[PDB]
């Protein structure tokens, strides 16, 4: 087709890319001297030369949600000049948003809004400056005798602490849930899933030390938190989900809620003994933990699906109580993770 | 002749070796692009890289001036972000940037001092009927000192940039944190918004500031909401906007700053901004501070505009501070220096 709507991820003033009927995407770029121009969106497409040095292609229908993508000039993968950038795939990378019909819980609404703030701290573990983003709920500044539970929320491999604020649209998701009475007012802390102890010789003891010895005490000191395990949760996507289980299950005195979004799991050991025998007494474990949540997209790559799905099945066989969610029609991509946060946050602190 | 090694720039993404800053502040770029026909880097000027053995291209630049520089990689003439570097919103797109340090200069670096916070606030504008976003710096101790109220600086970016400019390119939180911690600047709130506003039914930006941003900040934050505790400043375009908005709303502002911008004009300088300073002597008692800055190395047209604005102020007897930033051009180090100076003068 030809008439379309500019993607919401376009830089201001950029009319292309445009989403056509059927969620095909029309890409254009001016590159008169280029030898090859491709777009990598689900798969690689060669653009075709058009008039006055421009190239264009119309993709197959693109599945609804958020997708990283690249323009390739002569095989060199780069950010599209026409789109915003995100930290993903271990660099700055383009992303494109394909709207869902009749879904708007991750969109901005005229409801009371929280705030995402940037906090900087020097880590003694890593001997480096670090940065976290902290969501506070609407009315935080005025309700000075109110305190709040805290969710610690982590990004995936190749991403960083800007992931949930940007790709994850987390402030809209949480703003809307709280405004509709579906989630309790809560603080959300988004840090970086990488940590290097320079003196040291998906498990990372440095990251665990950073969380337990630095981030949690800092957040509990700078914010009006309810600083106990019944009001503290940890969750993450992919790598961050493995980290959430590793850190929470070896520090159950600090957390009663844990979530893995397309992450978590593992001959594979003696499942009975995972995380230093944390659930070797299943009955006691089930009453220590208020929530274990696992999610996966139905369309994820087979080995990713199997890892989380087999984790789910081991919980069933052992009788470990948990919530299990398959996101219909999505893969190892951010819409799976927005859906997961939406469900998980509704379950927290109840 | 032989190859060299250097220090990876602080703007590199984690693990990325290049660019490296060599001795003399020459910069070494090296990129894998085996199937490309031409690879260039645009940093001050364009350089052609030389294809090496395994499809790697490399070039060493001339000495690069200290400070922050936008740059691009060009593959077959297509200007893109360098995959090796972080990105910034500038030149009306996402673009690479590179930082070249100044030895012994660190007022814009992170120090072990009490730190403020930059927070994101959203609001829906009646003028533009679109969701907008501002970044608001609150000084160290803001949450704990609930009885304290604060003066406010409205701080604007340049043409082709956006509200992320001062937090990122500007390193503004380090600059203000450090001034406050050293007792050189009073504790203050800094508001950074977007310098573009379009009325869909069609100044729109002036109404956004006067009717939306300032009332929103005064309601959401513990501000001292009067002109003696409200300032406005900006760089390039943002400096022109600061003068236009503040000079037509002097009831709202007592301090105004233009960093490489501000000099609207062969006419009657005495009549500018609807005769705001026609009576020079009452103007000088109404305004606490006029600040103008420029880099000595800025393009001639840009230097003359600000310098001539300053000289018109001098002829008319209008009190103001004028600073020429030595050796810097129309680039962010000039504006980091300006904010450092300007914030010291505010609310005193
Ligand atoms: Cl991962």
């Amino acid at each position: 087709a030809e008439v379309g709507i500019s993607a919401s991820t376009n830089i201001p003033g950029a009319q292309y890319p445009q989403i056509l009927s059927g969620n095909r995407v029309l890409f254009r770029i001016k590159a008169p001297d280029a030898k090859r121009v491709q777009v990598d969106l689900g798969k690689k497409y060669d653009m075709v030369r058009e008039e006055e040095g421009s190239w264009a292609i119309t993709t197959d229908p693109i599945v609804e949600g958020f997708h990283y993508y690249s323009i390739l000039i002569d095989g060199v993968a780069v950010c599209d000049p026409a789109s915003r950038t995100f930290y993903g795939m271990s660099r700055m990378a383009s992303g494109i948003e394909i709207p869902e019909e009749g879904v708007d819980y991750y969109n901005l609404k005229n409801v009371p809004h929280g705030q995402i703030r940037q906090i900087r701290y020097f880590s003694d573990v890593t001997k480096a400056w670090r940065r976290a983003f902290v969501y506070t709920p609407a009315g935080y500044d005025a309700n000075t005798s109110q305190r709040y539970p805290v969710l610690y929320l982590q990004h995936g491999g190749g991403e960083d602490e800007t992931g949930w604020p940007n790709q994850g649209k987390m402030d809209a998701i949480i703003d809307n849930l709280i405004a509709e009475g579906k989630a309790k007012p809560m603080i959300v802390v988004m840090d970086n899933g990488y940590a290097v102890d320079p003196s040291a010789s998906f498990q990372n003891s440095a990251l665990e030390k950073v969380f337990i010895n630095e981030i949690i005490p800092l957040v509990d000191k700078e914010f009006r938190t309810i600083a106990d395990r019944d009001h503290r949760a940890m969750a993450g996507l992919s790598m961050g989900g493995f980290q959430a289980f590793q850190i929470a299950m070896t520090n159950l005195d600090k957390f009663a809620y844990v979530g893995g979004f397309s992450g978590g799991g593992i001959q594979g050991g003696d499942f009975s003994k995972m995380y230093n025998n944390v659930w070797s007494d299943v009955d006691t474990f089930n009453k220590r933990v208020k929530l274990i949540y696992l999610s996966i997209g139905t369309a994820e790559p087979t080995n990713m699906y199997q890892t989380v799905n087999n984790f789910h099945k081991e919980f069933e066989k052992a009788g470990i109580k948990h919530v299990y969610y398959e996101s219909p029609g999505t893969s190892h991509e951010w819409l799976t993770w927005r859906r997961s946060l939406n469900q998980f946050a509704e379950l927290l602190f109840k």
